[PDB]
Parts: C-alpha cells; structure tokens; sequence
C-alpha cells in the first residue's frame, strides 16, 4: 500500500503516462519534481503540464540545481581527472546522484513514502537513481513502472495514454555533456551522421583563428576564466561556449555498462574536455609527484564507482578524502590555445605554490648504486636477463 | 683497472670527447655502438668519425633496431594504453632499455668488461641506461664520465677536445617521438615558439580535408594500415606520416622526473597518439569489461616503471604477463578520421571477437535489490546520508 | 522445456527431495554427480541412494577430485598468499569452481541440457555454482529449485518427501577446511561451544611437545614434507594431520558475503594455515622485493574474486598470470616448529635461488639526497610539516 | 661551516664517541636529545653522561614521548591493519618519524643549524631519520658521521674514544616491539637460541590457563581494556603485559630493506599482535564491506611507505585521510581468549554501530542473471572455458 509518491517529472509523454499510472494503480497522490541541471529546457511548462494532469500546485517542485551540480559534483570529480575507460567524462553518471538525492529529500519534506522514475527497466539509469534514493531515505518505497507495469506494448502504451487523457536521437543533456544514442549509432561499425551533433561546431566549421584563454584554480577547482570570477555553473557554461565555438569535446565510443553489456554512444563534453587538460597542467607544477601518481592509480576505480551509481557510498567518500587532500596546494593559473578541436596547453604558473622553483652527479651515482643492488644480487643468482 | 669499453656513440662532439677520455684515463680499447631507432640520422658517418678517432674497424658496431623497437618495446607498452601523468607517451623512456640491453650484449660478445654513455650526470637517462646494463650483464663496470671526470667547465671541456684533436633545442628523437627541451621552454609560463616543432605540421597548416584510415589489430598489436601489412617499424612510420600530415600528436607538459624535480618539455608523438586512440577503440568491443578495467587500474604503475627505467625488472614482467593475457582476443579493425590535430573514432568492428554481439526488467530488479542491501542496513543503523 | 538434468548430489535428504522434484516438475531424466574433495564421506552409498531413487546406473557419476582440487585450485591460490579480510583462507570459495566446472562437463558429456544444485536461494553458494556452469557451458539451463519451487514450508517440504517416497551445525568440509555456521554461532557476541570443533584438537589438548617439520617448494607450490614427495592431496592431507594434531588453524569471524550482508562462521584450516606461513617464508628469501610487494598489493582483489565466485573469469586469469610469473624462482625449503596453535618459522633456505646471498656509505648518501629533494623543494615552497 | 648541532643521544658508547667528534670536527656546540618511547631505559643517566662529556645543562633535552607515540603514530597505523610483507608490524619504522620530528623541532627551538644521528651508514635507519628532519626543517644541515668520518676501523675507533676521554644482540626496543639482529640470526637457515627473547615468555612457558580480555574501540582506536580507560601508552603497555604473559607476538623473518638487500630479524610484538586481531574483529561488524576491502587493497602500499621512512609525506597523508574516513563508525567491543601464543577472537559486539543487525530468492535470481551476462555473451563468442 502506498499513499504519496515523488516522481521525477520532465513533462515528456512517457513520464506523463507514468504520472497517470501512479495515481491509478497505486491510488496515490503524486508529487512532481523537475530539476534544471543544464538541459536547456524551460522549467515553467512542466508546472503547467503537471497542473493539467491533476497535480496539486503545492506538489509541484521546480528547482534550479546548476550551481550545486558543478560545485558539489562536477568539480569534485574533476579533481581526480576521472575518466572512464580512458575516454568517457561521466556526464550522465555524475548528474544522476544529484537528482536522486534531491528527489529523496523532497519525499522526506513532503512526507512522501515512495519515489518513482521513468528510467529504462534494463539500463544503467535505474541503478543510479535507486542507490541514491536509499542513501538519503532507505525506508522509501521505490516504484519503477518500467519494471512493474503490464504496459509493455507500444499499442498497449498508446491505449493507456488515450484512456487517461526535436532530435530523433535518445539524448541526455546537462551542464557537463550531451549524450546521443540510437538510430545509426546502433551499429558501432557505422559513422555518426553530421547533423546529429546539436551543441558543438565541428572542428571543420570551427573558426580559423585560435583563441587563448586563462584559467585560475583554487584547491583544484576552477574559480576564474580570463580573470572573470563566475559562479560554478557560470564557469562551466563559459567553458562550454568556448568549447562549442571551437569544436572541442566530441567523442565516439562503445562503453561497458554496469547493467547489460556494451553500448555505443556519442558525447559532447566541450567545457569538461578543456577542464581536464587544464587541471592536469595545474597539478603538473603544484602537486608532489607521488601524490599525483597515487591519485592516478586510484582514478579508474573512482571512475567506475561514479559510472556504476556509487557516488553516495563509503568507498567513494574514502576515495574523495584522499583526492581532496591531494588538492590543498593546487592553486594557480593555466594558459591554453583552442583551435578546431584542440586543447593545447601553452603555459602554466602559480603565484605561491609552484614546485617548479642542491644535488650533484656524485649524489646521483649513489642513488643509482642502491637501486641497482637488487639487479646485481639477482644477476649473481643466475637471474640475468 | 679496465681494459675494454663499449661506448654508446652518436658521432656528436660530446661523445667524441668521451671516446678520447676513455682511451686516455682508463687507458683502454674503446668499442663504439651506434643504433638506428628512428633518429633519422645516417649511420655511416659515425663509423667514419669513429675511424678518424682511432677506433678499430672491428670495434665499430652499427645496428638497425627499428623493427625490434616497435615490435618488442613500443607495441607491448601500448597494449596497456600506457600514459604517464595522463599525457606523456613515454617516447624517451621506452627506447632506452633497447639501447642499454643491446650495448650490454655487444659488451658480452666482444669480451668488454665495461660500458659507458654520454647521458647527463643529473638527468633521468643515466638511470635508464645503467638499470638496463645490469639486467643483462650485472658484472659490467659502468663508466659515467659526466659523473666521474674533472672536466666540468666549458673552457676546460674545449681545451680537452683540442688537446686530443641544426635545431638549437636539446632533442631526443626516435620512431615513437621527438622531444624538445631548453631555450624558451625553460620557463613553463612561456609558450613555445612555432619554429621549434620539426616533425609535424601544426593543426593550422594541416590540410582542410580530413582523411579516413583503417587500422587492423591482432592480439592487441597493430598489423595493418588501410589493408597494408607492414613490418612493425613500417607500421609506426606510416602512422607517423599520417599524424605529421594532419598536425597530430603535439604536447606541452612539465613532468616529474625520477631523478631531480620537475622539467618542462614538448613532444611530438604523431603515430603513437593515433595508436592509443585506436587501441582503446579495439578493446572497447573485444575486451571483457573487468579485464579492461583491471588493466586501467594498473596502468599508471606500469607507466612509472617504464618512465623510471625499470623495463627490465620482475615487477614489469609480472605486469606485462597480466597485460598480455588481457590481449588474447584483441583482434579487429578500427576506423578513424584525422583532421587538424584530431583523432576521431568513427567505427570499430571485429570479425570473430566482438562482444558487442537474455535478461529482463524483473532480473534487473533483483540485481538492484541485492546491491542496495548494504545501503538499507546502513540506513537503519543511523548512517543515512 | 527440459529433458535431462545433471544434479549435484550428496545423498542427503534435501538433494534427494530435489532429485524427485526435478523428475516430476520438469519431467526429465536426472543425472547425479557426487564428488570427493576431502569431505571424508564414503562415495558408494550415494550411488546406492541414487539407485533406490530411480536414477539409471549410467547416470550416476562418482568422481575423486582431491588431487586436482589441491593441484589446480588450492596451490595456485596460495601462491598469492590469498586471505580474505585478513583472516579467511577461502576454503568454501576455492572448492566451488572445481565442482561447478566438473558438473558442467558431465552435462556436456551426457548431452544434458540443464544443471541443478541444492545451494540456498539466498546464500553465496548459488552464485559460485552458476558463474562456474556458464564459464564452461553458457547454453546450460540452470535450475535452482530453492529459488523456483513452491516448497517453502518445512511442513510442505516433509509432505513432498513422503509423497514421492551427526553434528548439528551447518557444515562445509573439504581438503582445505571445515566450516561451521548456525546454532550459538548466530550471535557474534557469543563464544562457540568447545564440542563444535570436529577436526582439530584445541591448543589446550594439543601435545606439550613441539614438532619440527621441513617443507620443500617448487615454483611456489608445496612438493615435499620432511623429504617425502606426495601427491598434491597427499601433501595437503599430511599438513592437515600435523595442524590438527597441534591445534592449528581455528578461526572465528564475521565476514561480508557477496550476496546478503554479514555472517558469523568458524573455520578449521589446519594444513592451509601452515601452508601460508611457510609460503611467505619461502618468498622472503627467493622473491625480488618489488615482485613480492606488487603481488601483496593485488592480493585482496584476488581474494575477493575467489570469494565472490569469479575463479573462472578473465580478471582472475590476468591476476593469475601475474601471480605465477612471480613464482618462477620460488624454489626452496622452510623449517617450522608447531606447538599448540603456533606456526613459528625457524629456518628458510634455498639451494639455487636464495637472494639472501658492493655499496658503501657514500653511495647511501646520494640515495638519500635524491629522495629528499622533493622535501627540500616543498619546504622552500612553504609546505613544511 | 656549522655552529650548533642537535644529536640523537642514547648515552651509549658510540653516540658518546659521536658527540665528541662533532665538537671537534665541526667545532660546534652539541645539543643532546634523549627520548623515552618505551625502551625501558632510565632517562636520567643520559643527562649525567652528557654533562660529564661537556654538554651544557640547557642543551640537554630529555623527553617522554610514550603517549604521543601510541596516540599519533601507533594507533593511526593500526587503523589500516598495516603489516609489511604479511608478517612485520613495523615497530622500528613507526617509531623513527616521531624521533626525527622531535629532534628537528628542538633544533628549531634552540636555533641549531644542524642535526645528527648514530644510525648505520648502510641501514634503513639513516633514511628514516633524514626524511623526517627535512619534513619539519628542510634547511637543516644533516651530519651522518657514520657516512662522513675517517673512523672506520674498530682500532681507529677505540683510539679516538681514548684520546677524547646486557644482551649481545643488536636490539631496537620501544612500546610497540623489541627487535633482534646479529649473532646466530645472521644465518636465516639457523633457528634462534631460546635465551635471546627478552620480553615475552615462550608459548611453552606461558600459563596453562587461558585468559579472556575485552577491548573497547572508538573510531578505530583502542580506548579501554577490561573496562579500564587508560592513556594511549597505558593501553599499549597493558596489552604488552598480557601478550608477554601468554607468549604472544614472536616473529622470525627475513625482510626486504629499503636500503641494501635482505635481512634476517626476530621481533617481539606482544601488544600489537593482539591489537591487529581485535581491530579486524571490530571492523568485521562495523565497517561497510567495500570500505573495508578498499582499505585492504591499499594497505601494503601504506605499509611500505611506513617501512621506507615516508611517514611525513603527501602520499601517506592522502592514504591516512582515506583510512581515517573508513574508521568513523568503528566503535565497539571485541572479546578474545589468550592462550600460549594464540589470540583467538571469541566475541565482537557494538552498541550503536553494528551492521550485523528484505530480499528474497527471486531477487537473488536477478542479481545472478545480470552478473552472468558477460559470461553468456563470451560463451557465444567462442570464449568458453
């Protein structure tokens, strides 16, 4: 039995169908939650769609989470130079836990005993949402209609819609990336069609004039661009526009999913692609060698945690504590030249934290002698190469 | 006391000075060893310079090691997607052990009791050479004149040269990369001058027409390019020309050295930059997820081993065994589009080894339920987020 | 639809009930498979029980797998010094894949289209079995009656038995260990009762006279005990008797399960506890430092793979290749004194492979100087501790 | 040139010789520093020896660091279950940085421009001291007379002593352990003689009556023993006496040194051996699985850092932050039975933090199905085992 559900609501047809199914099947009050995380969608019409579908005004939640997304999710991940399978900048994965947590809290606030979502019943996304929910409200009933209902025909789905009264690609968009799947992308041996890419110019259409930019960092996080101190969303947005302008950040991979097998997708990560390059350059003059190398060793594990939906887990908090500690002296400035898909570092400096700033050749002799000991012992023991 | 030394000889002024110092100070027979590993230098004049300096013909060793470099050093490293500090493709580091081993073997073959080299007395390179020597011949006397002699003035160096009778950058070149240090590069806050780059076109001078290429892989190694089966050096050379043509592979970093602190260098890795991208794409459809992820986790450690000069070590052999085992089914074809600095994957396929090739939503429900158990137990124990 | 099933059959009441349920519900021919892996049970009566229950003679499979268990499963794992959560020697986990693989092969051999087992529907064991099955025969239908049937009462279970015609602890026994769960052990705050331990003397009842033993190793594996070369099962059995005699190998832990939460169990691993100590001692004089340390770093991951049921996986094969490569020169002899629960190393030696077998104080000065560089650079940059 | 040195002074003959050599060779004022860290030596006579040797009263520093040793060095390390090469509890390694840091601070306080120590010129200990010094005072001149002086004869050492006016084993003792090297221990194939062990009873001489103890933990650290809340030194001392009484904590290994090769040593770690066992038991009911497993994976790296002398390093601080974060909910009580060398866990409980505290068999089916997907995809692709 269930009395009141918080639904992740986009205003789209499928979650509108879900909204009606909740009211009828579980016979409950539905609460809607719509979040701005850089989708580039007007929030208002969702309220109106929700109203026309029977939601009470007070049960309609519209929240702008752009700044918080970049501040408490995006920047913290980039401290690690997190990249999944050497290519993927985790744009979908990093955004999920922000949504699930916020939804869980609205549930708590409204007294709602259940939450719900329109994620696929066989994709990564259902896992990401539910792990998040249970981190913040482990007593919540979880309703995944895609997994529950008998509505598994298109015809039996259209019929239901009737009874209860853009780009052709399957897309996920936020301040960090735009994702594309479906259509020709289904064949990983087939190239994408050019008109699919909606956000960034191609490097071919990007300007013939390169552009220099300067990025200021404080404790590993971006704080200014060309001397301009913006809000976190402000900063990532600016980098996006720069990346888009110059055709930066496109990616074509098949990736291993947490749930199911391999999947082919394309991604536009204009700002984040620039962020990663700059952040490495920052660390290169400001981080102790072994501190940087230790974080490199632990990065893939961290990237998989994020990918798989384990942002809100003890593991990840442990890894974050390590990561953050590495970032204390990561203060400085990086200079980059952008040109048709290229992010070239051309300068890095730091006002108080550069380690780029006696020992002699006899000292180096002794360092070599002691590292070579095991090789001499081994050689004498028959283990010559 | 020393009777006979094998010297790494380039024909340059400094190693010519070293050659004379060996003959006089240690009072010995010098053996010269010059190797082609893609430097783009004629080998012959080194023999002639060596002759004019008093080396016996039979003590002059000129060897072409290009194929072996790519086959037994370069390709094996790329199986790991090895990259140092997220940027450096290890062009200098990977080449060193091939030279040190070959030098050690000429020493053994000729009956030479010592080896020698012109590497700096305070750089990474001396370590790389000596670790290698002692892997193959741990009884060898090692003579590092840069560390030993009293010739530490330029004036006292010119005087010695007299008594015993191009690009301004400090460069290291081989089939994998060209390295640049010195001059304006000394200031990491200063951009490089455009005329420094000797190998690759800039992306600005690269053609306005993109180029498609197809790369065939067998067990993780490149075997063909556009259907053409070349020798290993042949293959890497072809990729180099493609990379150079399209302005691919440039890099500007400060890196942490094994010996000493941080150093600013620029690198041209045209072929290798393309290789890495393609190799990831190959693995993306042919490697089991956990096998790929495990290798990712161990990559930085492997990269540091290579960088620091530990190619010929038990560690690295252990890591290689793991790496190679991951590569057994890494057979297939990758398609890429090159354009002004960009290496875009546009297709990947495999004839017999693609894992891209039942479970339902109820199955996914149970997978979620069991992963979420610890979160529910934790939540009940007060550990809600 | 299913025609013929291979059942893991012990002759016990529950798998006898399962055998009858298979014949009736799936309406098929049942094949029985009983394996000796050190349970200390006579195999014969299982054949007779199977006959009385309607199994054809030719569908009764009785196999002795003791030698193979130790040779291809136990010894390979011990090369890694595998221990789960710093205590558990994986006795149950390591035995499972041998059973699942053998069962899968009998299935293939007999033309059987399904396999089945009596493992709990909510324990670790079902996972271990099924991962194994699908490694060897991925087309096999898997029938887990504990998960499938409507027989979830004890009364409805007794009724079924009727219609189709020792220690009180829940135990798992093999050549490596005996496991105990249930009864008083359910409370982790409660001590076990003394009469539970069936295999080993307590240290209190163990003799007042210590015993010296000598263990010979070849490539990391035990090959002889006190000069006696035995079969692999022979060797582990001998160590068991020695361990039992002296009250060695008892353990009391709660452990984290793969499936479900935490569980309290007791374990007797007499031979394996001695094996681990000796194997470390062997490595201490025969393994290169970094090779040993690298294997230590990767051990927990390897232990979890084994625990969770991923013996037959690409990951584990990769890790094994690394592990085995570390073992090449692991030849030698270890001497230990056993006394009332204690395994004390008192000697280790090696005939051709000991690295226990010049450098001076000035050399050490230079080694220190170069390692301390980063600390001096940091100190000058304000980062003093 | 050097004016004033802080010397690590024990009052022994060798550091008394060093004290006189400093005054004469560097022609400086010597400051003495003697620390109590559990050596079981009276501190007073060191002051008197120092006075008779010409040290000013105000330049004699006698400090009790027992509580701080356990609190800020020993307990923090045990949070990680740190053990080196699977055996060594790091008693020497963990104590060093406390001494080096304190010495560096006395140097700073007194205005001393140099520090000095009597550590061997070819052992691990010189490295540990100097890394520590430079963490706290990177400008300090470091004087290692063992590496510097021409006093490398015993006869030329006795002559110097004259001119300027117990157990036979080489031992290191502190609150955590006693170390033994030298004499018969030199041959790793030779057993130690029984009269060498000075701290703990042998298990043979240990009482025939077992003893139960209860250990309370708070955030991963010991806080009480049998209900008794003691100071940190107080706690470790109590555990030592318990361990010694029952013959617990003896160890015989060859270990790999940081500097030089392999070395054979014996160790008595009575309290620490008990601490480790109890701390694992605590974690077993209070730590999330993945948090515990992640810390296990990173333990050897952490142990090597400690061993090699890198306690005061960015790496170690990063690892500590991770380790400490794992310990937040590590509150509870462990019960153990001690008997003749054995540390048996017999109970563990926690008042508010135990995770030992719904899902069904159908849920487990779906968890299995999704983990087995890659095996089925692989099997269909020819990769059957």
């Amino acid at each position: 039995e269930v009395k009141k559900v918080v639904l992740a609501y986009s205003g789209g047809l499928d979650t509108s169908i879900i909204l009606k199914w909740l009211q009828d099947e579980y016979n409950c009050e539905v609460v809607t939650f719509t979040a701005d995380i850089g989708q580039g969608e007007e929030l208002e019409p969702a309220r109106k769609k929700a109203l026309s579908l029977g939601i009470k005004e007070e049960n309609i939640f519209i929240k702008d989470l752009r700044d918080e997304f970049v501040k408490d999710y995006v920047f913290p991940m980039f401290r690690a130079n997190a990249i999944y399978e050497g290519e993927y900048l985790l744009g979908t994965s990093i955004a999920r836990p922000l949504i699930a947590k916020t939804q869980a809290q609205i549930a708590l606030q409204t007294g709602a005993d259940a939450v719900s979502h329109g994620a696929t019943g066989k994709g990564n996304d259902q896992v990401r949402f539910e792990l998040g929910y249970l981190a913040f409200s482990p007593d919540l009933k979880i309703i995944a209609p895609w997994r529950e209902w008998d509505l598994n025909s298109r015809e039996k789905l259209l019929a239901y819609a009737q009874k209860h009264g853009k780009s052709p690609y399957s897309m996920d968009a936020n301040l960090l990336h735009i994702s594309y799947e479906g259509l020709v992308l289904e064949d990983p041996a087939h190239a994408p069609e050019e008109d699919m890419w909606r956000w960034s110019k191609s490097p071919k259409d990007a300007p013939n004039e390169s552009e220099i930019i300067e990025l200021d960092f404080q404790k590993g996080d971006l704080v200014a661009i060309n001397g301009e101190k913006l809000s976190p969303a402000g900063l990532l947005t600016k980098l996006n526009e720069l990346g888009c302008k110059h055709g930066i950040g496109r990616l074509d991979i098949v990736e291993n999913r947490y749930v199911g097998m391999k999947s082919r997708g394309c991604y536009e990560t204009p700002g984040g692609t620039i962020l990663l390059k700059a952040h490495r350059a920052l660390e290169s003059i400001t981080l102790d060698r072994e501190a940087a190398h230790l974080k490199d060793e632990l990065m893939p594990k961290y990237a998989s945690l994020i990918y798989n939906g384990y942002w809100f887990s003890p593991e990840r908090m442990m890894l974050q504590a390590l990561i953050d500690e590495s970032q204390i002296h990561a203060n400085g400035r990086v200079k980059l030249e952008l040109y048709k898909g290229n992010v070239m570092v051309i300068g890095r400096e730091s006002a108080n934290d550069s380690l780029f700033n006696v020992y002699n050749q006899k000292d180096a002799a002794g360092f070599i002698k002691l590292n070579a000991l095991r090789f001499i012992i081994a050689g004498k023991n028959g283990r010559k190469f």
